């Protein structure tokens, strides 16, 4: 091991620590085991390509275990969509390696450079959550490593039904896993057909986003203004889409169909129909929230109190959440969920702690992937089941051989 001091994706709070860094999977046994035994000190966090920005894949004086070196793909079969991966493959590496079987990864966030391992930790979601949900949705059976040096096999239903939706979402304080199954999505192709949209306001944004037109669509985002002043504030480029069919795709790419490789700004952003791929289809303080469906005045106000902040976010991700899932702290719940950067300036850590209080008062929450700032009182606040979670913790690990940075900033040791 090395140890090395570890931060975040938005280069924010090191945690000084050994990074144990092995192919080798009862190397990795052992050590969490080897570690159980002198108790919870420090303890130990899974750590994937460190994408979230938060400090949950990071352990202040303790240990991280590196699980990009266990990168098997075991098997991916065609007819009954499943794919078994160790943990440690990523996104990018999986949905090349399931193309040829025409199957497409059923949660695509927005870098593919993101880890199994922690696609479940986070219960990550995608441009699709309207109709496919989160990652966990299609997980259908994972290895977990717990504390007492054994491994559990969970599933959805059945047994450890109670333990997997725990580490759905989970932030890798469960345990740590080793080997999941994954439910795919069958696909033609590996394209997109998608229709543009500019609108005016946010007042059309959010009426195109609830007349019912989404439910014409499998994909959808909203690029948006948070900058300018009312009624242009909340003016968004919406683009929407749904997997290409063999037959929709133009006649040069048919050959190789699974394979992989202000008017000016209103017209450019209106379309209809046009093929485009994966690429083509998708310091700094990163803030994501998400408000329910039935809250949208509440959502109009909080929009409106960060134009008027004098904090100025450009890059702004819009987008309408589908059903939530089962797990207790799985992130997304139906609603308006946006995500906004500031740039670090004086007053931004008050403000956006103004933003907690706000975004609590109207029964929406913060993303532990985009968090490192929030207390523990408004954690808990945010996620109902929370106490719930917290004690099928307690059960599988009991030492507290599991921890890192943010569980012991949440209050979730
Ligand atoms: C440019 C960019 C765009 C993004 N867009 C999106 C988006 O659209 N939607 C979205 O939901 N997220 C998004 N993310 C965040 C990212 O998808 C998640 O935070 C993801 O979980 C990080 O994966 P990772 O492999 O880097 O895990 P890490 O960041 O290394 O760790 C995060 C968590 O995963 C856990 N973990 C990792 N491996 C294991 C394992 N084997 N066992 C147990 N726990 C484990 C850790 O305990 C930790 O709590 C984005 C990130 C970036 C940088
Ligand atoms: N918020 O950070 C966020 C959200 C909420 C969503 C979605 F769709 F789930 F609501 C998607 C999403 N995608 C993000 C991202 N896209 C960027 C990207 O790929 N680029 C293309 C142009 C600029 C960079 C990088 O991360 S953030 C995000």
């Amino acid at each position: 091991t090395t140890a090395t001091r570890l931060t975040g994706w938005g280069r924010t709070a090191p945690s000084v620590a050994n990074v144990l860094r092995t192919p080798d999977a009862e190397m990795i046994v052992k050590a969490v085991a080897r570690v159980a035994e002198s108790g919870g000190g420090r303890g130990a966090i899974a750590r994937g390509l460190g994408r979230s920005y938060g400090d949950n894949a990071q352990n202040g004086g303790g240990l991280v275990i590196d699980m990009t070196p266990l990168n098997t793909i075991h098997s991916i079969d065609a007819d009954t969509k499943l794919v078994d991966i160790d943990a440690g493959v990523n996104l990018d590496q999986l949905m090349k390696a399931a193309l040829p079987f025409g199957l497409w990864v059923p949660v695509l966030p927005g870098t593919r450079q993101v880890t199994v391992g922690g696609a479940i930790a986070c219960d990550i979601h995608g441009k699709n959550h309207h109709s496919a949900g989160s990652f966990g949705n299609h997980v259908r059976s994972m290895d977990l490593l717990t504390a007492d040096g054994e491994i559990r096999h969970l599933t959805p239903t059945g047994e450890d039904a109670e333990l997997f939706w725990a580490t759905v979402g989970g932030n890798g304080l469960t345990g740590i896993i080793m080997r999941a199954t994954i439910e795919m999505t069958p696909t033609s192709t590996a394209y997109f057909i998608a229709d543009g949209d500019v609108t005016a306001s946010l007042d059309e944004t959010i009426a195109l986003h609830s007349d019912g037109s989404e439910a014409r669509y499998t994909y959808s985002s909203a690029w948006f203004d948070a900058i300018s002043a009312p009624p242009k504030l909340g003016r968004a480029a919406v683009s929407r889409g749904r997997l290409a069919t063999v037959e929709q795709l133009p006649a040069k790419l048919r050959s190789e169909p699974l394979k992989f490789d202000e008017l000016w700004y209103r017209k450019s952003g209106t379309y209809r129909g046009k093929v485009q791929n994966l690429t083509q289809f998708y310091g700094f303080l990163q803030y994501q929230f998400v408000i329910p469906t039935e809250a949208v005045d509440e959502f109009k106000k909080i929009i409106g109190v960060i134009q008027a902040s004098g904090h100025y976010s450009f890059l702004n991700v819009f987008k309408l959440f589908g059903p939530r899932n089962q797990a207790p702290l799985s992130f997304p719940i139906p609603g308006w969920n946006i995500c906004v950067d500031f740039p670090i300036k004086d007053g931004l850590g008050k403000f956006v702690s103004e933003l907690d209080r706000r975004v609590l008062e109207f029964g929406g929450r913060l993303y532990t992937a985009k968090d490192s700032r929030t207390t523990a009182e408004t954690f808990h606040a945010m996620y109902p089941r929370v106490d719930e979670w917290i004690s099928v913790r307690r059960k599988v690990d009991p030492l507290r051989v599991f921890a890192s940075d943010m569980a012991r900033r949440l209050e979730l040791l």
